[PDB]
């Protein structure tokens, strides 16, 4: 049989550890509650609850930005940079302003049809890929320890932010993830994996070649000031993606990654997993 998948949008309805560094600091971790309990509480149809950052929280973010900033014109791929000044405008993304997940939600809207909703932390691979093929991309709401700006093995709302955002408002980009989406509802466990893996090697990790350079689109490297630069060195491997094998390389969830993925454009990675979906 089957297993259990949401069939409409409203369907998404039904999908701190004491190591974290920020544990140890009260006003950090009894806010992780209030965050994980915004979520919780969510349901489809809400507005996204509209959370005052504090001094802190605002100066982690600013660090983080500025950083990335003097990096994505050299970076970034060009598709990136088309949409951040956008965001900036209508979304108040500034070094002493953290955007709202509904403002940047009802922004994604209006240009490709794709929504947020607030998540308390981890989901499966299955559940998250589920919320794609609905153009629903799942956002946590908190910001990462201040103690480490540049690197976090767990994502924060800098990384929705800064990594995803300017990309889901690209119609060929929005097109792949939903599609990648549209591939897991329902599949196999091994197909959920593959699927995850070659999401993680693409609009996590991915690089891409344009006018002959190495840019990134990942936005797990978009969001990270050390990777980010790591990535693009180039002291790091970089291999050809290609499904049949980017599927079998492991994710890596606590360092940088061993080897990054090249895709040729989005369009490109989209029919090549076209092709790859066919044979699982
Ligand atoms: C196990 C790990 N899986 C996972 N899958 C994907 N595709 N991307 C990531 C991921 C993790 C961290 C970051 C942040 C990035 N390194 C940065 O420094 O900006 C960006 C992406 N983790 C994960 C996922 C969600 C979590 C939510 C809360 C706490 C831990 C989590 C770990
Ligand atoms: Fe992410």
């Amino acid at each position: 049989s089957v297993p259990w998948f949401p069939k409409k949008i409203s369907d998404l309805d039904h999908c701190l550890d004491a190591d974290h560094p920020g544990f140890k600091d009260n006003v950090y971790r009894k806010r992780r509650k209030y965050f994980a309990d915004l979520a919780m509480n969510y349901k489809h149809g809400d507005p996204i609850p509209k959370v005052e950052f504090t001094e802190e929280e605002i100066k982690t973010w600013g660090t983080v930005f500025r950083e990335l900033n003097k990096l994505y014109p050299t970076h970034a791929c060009r598709e990136y940079l088309k949409n951040l000044p956008l965001l900036s405008k209508y979304c108040g993304y500034r070094e002493d302003n953290i955007p709202q997940l509904e403002d940047v939600s009802n922004f994604l809207k209006e240009r490709t049809g794709f929504s947020i909703r607030p998540v308390a932390g981890y989901l499966s691979p299955r559940d998250f890929l589920s919320g794609l093929a609905f153009r629903v991309f799942h956002c946590t709401q908190y910001v990462r320890h201040s103690s480490d700006p540049f690197y976090t093995p767990e994502p924060d709302t800098c990384h929705e932010l800064l990594g995803h955002v300017p990309l889901l408002a690209e119609p060929s980009f929005a097109q792949f993830s939903q599609e990648i989406g549209l591939a897991s509802l329902g599949a196999s466990e091994e197909a959920v994996q593959k699927l995850a893996t070659c999401y993680f090697f693409t609009v996590e990790f991915g690089l891409c070649k344009q006018d002959g350079q190495l840019r990134v689109f990942g936005a797990g490297l978009l969001s990270s000031i050390s990777e980010l630069k790591h990535a693009l060195s180039g002291h790091a491997k970089v291999k050809p993606f290609d499904p049949k094998i980017t599927c079998k390389q492991e994710c890596l969830i606590t360092t940088f990654q061993d080897v990054y993925f090249v895709s040729e454009s989005f369009e490109d990675a989209k029919e090549k997993m076209r092709e790859f979906t066919k044979t699982i």
